[PDB]
């Protein structure tokens, strides 16, 4: 079925951000969908998205004032990382990636992903998936990744505690997407943020993405609960925080964010030039372009 018949989840004319990022800023959480003609979606994909290919992504990146991207395998492409690899390739060195793998992936295939620009893998623990997930296989694969890879994990606040033993056993660094969706209504010292800080305090090498006010804050823009709840977290873990747009906003078709306003959250959660530089340049450079650092 045609591009037009598929789901649009992004703003096609996003606002210019009022905020200007530092010259070398990195959007560490974005995606491509297709284009379907070259890169089809997983047959298990329920609700197919419109094409959001690499040319759109680079246009977006330029528009928002970012220098680099980390392109995270989209879930509608399952195990097949082709679209993402292609986009990294077209990025002319301006992109790295996160993959989603079949736990049965062998050493040579992972090496091929590394040369393709992949620097980690993703575990998506949705509420409907957590019970059914093969967690043992996830751990095995996580212990034999190429040198210097990390794992990216998404989960909800409701299931953090039951996932503590799994995350403790992960033998590489971990990045938590969207902070594990704490309820930002509760405030910066609320029950969710308390539980999340205990996770962070359990290992030095757990990082987070301070992302997605659109997913976390039901009030909609300017997402004041997100701002007030997330800023103290960013401040308390300045060296363990990265940021992303989440463009093209998978599954956000019911509340499509304006990427201009998404970007304008950055100075609210990171008020100083110093915190901005850490979250948007040096922290993501350390994780995704480590060979370039020092």
């Amino acid at each position: 079925l045609t591009n037009d018949e598929r789901i649009l989840s992004w703003n096609e004319t996003p606002s210019k951000p009022r905020y200007t990022p530092p010259p070398g800023a990195i959007d560490a959480h974005c995606h491509v969908f297709g284009p379907m003609a070259q890169f089809p979606f997983s047959p298990k994909a329920k609700y197919l998205p419109r094409d959001a290919g690499p040319d759109m992504l680079f246009a977006l990146r330029d528009h928002l004032g970012f220098a680099r991207n980390v392109i995270v395998q989209a879930s509608c492409h399952g195990t097949d990382n082709a679209a993402t690899l292609d986009a990294i390739a077209r990025a002319q060195g301006k992109a790295r990636g996160i993959a989603v793998v079949d736990p049965a992936i062998d050493e040579a295939e992972l090496a091929a992903l590394h040369e393709g620009g992949m620097r980690g893998i993703r575990f998506n623990f949705l509420k409907r998936l957590v019970d059914d997930a093969p967690k043992d296989k996830f751990l095995e694969v996580a212990g034999r990744l190429p040198a210097g890879w990390h794992v990216v994990i998404y989960f909800e606040a409701d299931i953090l505690e039951e996932l503590r033993p799994f995350m403790d056993a992960i033998p590489v660094p971990i990045v938590i997407d969207h902070m594990g969706r704490p309820d930002v209504r509760q405030g910066p010292d609320g029950a969710d943020m308390k539980a999340f800080r205990r996770l962070l305090d359990s290992r030095e090498d757990i990082w987070f993405k301070a992302t997605c006010p659109d997913r976390l804050d039901p009030a909609g823009p300017p997402w004041d609960d997100f701002a007030r709840s997330v800023a103290p977290l960013v401040a308390d873990y300045a060296d363990r925080v990265i940021w992303g747009t989440d463009w093209p906003h998978p599954n956000m078709q019911d509340a499509i964010p304006d990427d201009g306003l998404v970007v304008d959250m950055i100075p609210r959660i990171a008020p100083t030039p110093e915190l901005q530089h850490k979250m948007l340049v040096t922290n993501p450079m350390r994780l995704y372009w480590s060979e370039e650092m020092e």
